[PDB]
Order: C-alpha cells, then structure tokens, then sequence
RNA sequence: AGAGCACUUUUAUCACCGUGUCCCCAAUCUGGAUAUUUUGUGUG
C-alpha cells in the first residue's frame, strides 16, 4: 500500500471511523401475512429458457414505522463544513434507503 | 480511543376461466261495559 507508505506522508485512514450509526427496529409485532406470487414460464417456444416449469409461491407483508438513533459525534468534523451541510440535507431527504 | 465490525440480500412476475335456492300453503272458529244518581242556596 501507498508504496510501502513513505510516499503518502499521511495516515492510511484504516479506521478512521466518522457518522456512526445503529440499526432501526419496527414499532408493531408480526401476525403472519401472505400475499400470492405466480410466475409464468417466460415462454413455451423462445430460445430463452423457461425455468422449465412454472410455480406460484407466497410472500408476507405489514405496515410498520421504524424508529432510529442517529448517533453523530465528532468535534473534529469542522474541516469542511459545508460537506456536513450537505450530508444533514441528504438524511433530511432520505428516500429509497432499502434497496428491496 | 472497545481482539481494526462496513464494501451483497441483490434484479423481473394478472389465482386465472363458466354457474336461476329452486317448486305448493286461510290464523282459522264464538262474545249486550254492563247496574243507580235534583248544580241545589238567596241579592232595588
């Protein structure tokens, strides 16, 4: 790394670790929910294949709020405030978080 | 600054298709709210 690190004359940032964060919980139970799923076999005569079958499963779902602790500390983030800034406004619109 | 906690749960999909709760039936048969009772008493 870095040429055996002479030649960055800085620190490797290995775990320089800034913005910690927890994990989110759900605010209501599970009760066993299930919604239906079909499938189709994408063809009977393309060249593509067609999972050679077709088969109909279930899934589950609920409504739910998640609370969240935020966790931010650090009194040395004041080299580039504006990069603070811009990473409040960007977790004022968080949006799609879950790539589900 | 805790035996240094990142790099991944990811990308698509109609439970679809047809179907008269139908066909007859009486709440029917009789019964005196009847028997007595003064709005009486006097005034230019």
């Amino acid at each position: 790394n870095d040429a055996k690190e002479m030649k960055k004359l800085n620190r490797p940032a290995k775990r320089d670790s800034i913005f910690r964060c927890n994990m989110a919980v759900a605010v209501n139970p599970y009760k066993y929910d299930t919604v239906f799923y079909q499938s189709p076999l994408n063809a009977g005569d393309s060249a593509w294949k067609n999972s050679t079958s077709s088969a109909l499963l279930h899934r589950e779902v609920t409504h739910t709020a998640f609370q969240y602790p935020f966790a931010l500390a650090g009194k040395d983030c004041a080299a580039k405030p504006e990069w603070v800034k811009a990473l409040l406004q960007a977790i004022a619109e968080l949006n799609g978080v879950a790539g589900g």
